[PDB]
Formats: structure tokens, C-alpha cells, sequence
């Protein structure tokens, strides 16, 4: 047994591991399965982990899986996180979102700005205030008017109506839709749909 | 697309992964690869999650991983798990070595019996003779010669050197390259091997 091919093989194996989970956790998040997007994502992570050397795609990959992670968790409380990286789970996104090696365009443009917004709006509709202004200061005329607006309580501005939570939940599930195309032919869903349609 | 069609798929592709993450488990078992070891166990329980029905091979592959697992942890001291199941890693061995659907043969006895006199004697290594008599009270003339072993802290007694760590381990390694021989022609490892020699 030559101990450097099995590692190879295994490398191999972990490549076509992380592109079906990938696929996974796209699908649960379009279709709003929770618990599905929980577990997908803890598999995900931990065959991550097993990687030490990842080319460009896997790099693309792994950080997609990242964003939609934090994105997930936009509305939701983690102590241990906010202790750590002293920002919001969306702050996180953001950050995420803007060094991935893809496309600046339109839509990429449109879902940077709905997370702006929905980094502080998601902290107002918590009632926490004092954070909604903690997170204006890390991000940010147009400026003057959404500090007065957060100062306010004026959740219900109709600029959060443009700059919805749903808004930014559509855009970046348009965005999923063509990871999804992109992936939809990776070795280990088209050998497992093969099984499938074959039994039937 | 299908719903029922993709999630027949997911769990398709779960099955398969499932049975190359023990082949990697059972190979980093008998090299002695630590970390190797404890990434493979964190994805292959993660991955393990993502399954709700299971068949008997299936049954028969989780609780492989989870008694590897407990065997692993053998000499390593576990809070959270000792107040949890009040018992250490070797017992709890012990009472899946005892249930999974197998053959009880000469090496399943030979191991059976090594795993017990090895439960009491890692305690003795580990300087805890108090812990020592409560892992012997739970598992048991010849339990009188052991209690008195234990009694006058005679952790190098002859009957420690038929029944040793080493041999514990010699003879679960034996067992583990039967399962490695088994699984060997599975699908993914069947596939990834493929791509390895193609390229070479
Ligand atoms: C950077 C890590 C930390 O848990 N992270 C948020 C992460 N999220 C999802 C996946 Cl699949 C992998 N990693
Ligand atoms: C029963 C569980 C609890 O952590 N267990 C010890 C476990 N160990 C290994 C694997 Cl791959 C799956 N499960």
C-alpha cells in the first residue's frame, strides 16, 4: 500500500465531498430548510477541515459556503462570535462578500448595499439601538439621514421598504441560483441522481 | 426539480461518503495518525447526522467508527463524557463490542477480554486506583486475584503482560484490516483510486 496515493485519493474524495455540500447547503438555503442547512453546513465544515492545499475553485467554494453561513445567522444571537470577532454575524458577510474572488456587477453591487442596511435594520427590529449605532459607525448626506433615522427608532422609514430584509433575501438567492447551475454537474450529485433514476 | 427525487440523492451520496469516511477511520486507526484520526471521526459524525433511516450495514459501519472512537480515547481523561454516561471511554467499547451484529468468534472474545482488563488497567497507569475499583465493580476466584492486584497497586503484575495495551491494540488492528479489506471496493475510494493512477 503506497501511503501517498491513498492521501492522494483521499484529497481527491474531499474535492468531491465539498462541491456536493456545497450544492447541498444552496439548495436548503433557496428552499428554507433550517435544520437541513444546520447539518449540511457542520458536514461541510468539518470535510473542509480536512483540507490543507485548495485551488482557486475550492477557495470560491468554501467562501460561498461561509457567506451563506453568516447570512443564515443574520437575525440570531452568538455570544462566543460576538465576543471574538466584535461584529455582527451580516458585519461578516459583508466582509466575506467583498473579498471573494468573483464579479463586482449589478447584482453584486445590489446585495452589498441590502446587506449594509440590513446589518443595522435587523439590530433595530431586536430593539437594540445602542448596537444599530455600533454597527452605522463600523460600516459607514445619505449618511446624516440614516443616523437620524436609527436615532429615531424609525424602523418602519419607508427606505427600509427599498432595503428590505426580504429584498436582501431574494437577491442573494438569485445569486445561489447560479452557483447551483454551476455545480449542478459536479461528479458526486450526477453519479448519485444516476442511482436514482435508474431504481425507477 | 423534484424535491423527494433530490433528497433520494442527498442520501444516496451520504451512504457512499459515509463508507469512505470509515475506510479513512480504519487506515488512520492502524497507522497511528492522531490527527488524521480525530478530523476523520468529526466529518464521518457530522456526515452520520444527515442520515435518519439506516440499513443493517449501515447499523454495522456507525457503530465500527463509534467503538474506533471510544478505543482512541482509551487512555484520555473526558469530563463532560464521564459525567454524562458515569462510565470511561473503554467500557463504553465494551457495551458497543458486545452489541454490534457480528460473528462472536476466538478474536471477538480475545479482544472482549483484553478491552476489560485494559478498562481497570489504564486507570492504574493514569495513578487513579480509587477509579481503578469502581471500573472492576462495574465489569465484574479469579476477580478476587484481580481486586488484589488492584488493591496492592500492582500495575506490573505478570497477568498485565499476556493482558496488555499493546496486545489490546495488536489484536483490534487485526480486526480493523478485515473491515479495510471489506470496504476496500466501495464506490468513492473505487472512484478517487481511478482518477489517482489515471494521472500517473
Ligand atoms: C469560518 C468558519 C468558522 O466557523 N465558518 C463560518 C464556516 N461556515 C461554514 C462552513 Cl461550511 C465553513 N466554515
Ligand atoms: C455516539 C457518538 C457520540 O459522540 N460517537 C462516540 C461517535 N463517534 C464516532 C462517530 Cl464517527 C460517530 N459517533
Amino acid at each position: 500500500e503506497d501511503a501517498g496515493l491513498v492521501a492522494e485519493a483521499e484529497a481527491v474524495a474531499a474535492g468531491w465531498m465539498l462541491d456536493f455540500l456545497c450544492l447541498s447547503l444552496c439548495r436548503a438555503f433557496r428552499d428554507g430548510r433550517s435544520e437541513d442547512f444546520r447539518r449540511t453546513r457542520n458536514s461541510a465544515e468539518a470535510i473542509i477541515h480536512g483540507l490543507s492545499s485548495l485551488t482557486a475553485c475550492q477557495l470560491r467554494t468554501i467562501y460561498i459556503c461561509q457567506f451563506l453561513t453568516r447570512i443564515a445567522a443574520g437575525k440570531t444571537l452568538d455570544a462566543q462570535f460576538e465576543n471574538d470577532e466584535r461584529i455582527t454575524p451580516l458585519e461578516s458577510a459583508l466582509m466575506i462578500w467583498g473579498s471573494i474572488e468573483k464579479e463586482h456587477d449589478k447584482l453584486h453591487e445590489e446585495i452589498q448595499n441590502l446587506i449594509k442596511i440590513q446589518a443595522i435594520a435587523v439590530c433595530m427590529e431586536n430593539g437594540n439601538f445602542k448596537e444599530a449605532e455600533e454597527v452605522f459607525e463600523r460600516i459607514f448626506p445619505f449618511k446624516s439621514k440614516l443616523l437620524m433615522i436609527i436615532s429615531q427608532k424609525d424602523t418602519f422609514h419607508s427606505f427600509f421598504q427599498h432595503f428590505s430584509y426580504n429584498h436582501m433575501m431574494e437577491k442573494i438567492k438569485s445569486y445561489v441560483n447560479y452557483v447551483l447551475s454551476e455545480k449542478s454537474s459536479t461528479f458526486l450529485m450526477k453519479a448519485a441522481a444516476k442511482v436514482v433514476e435508474s431504481k425507477r
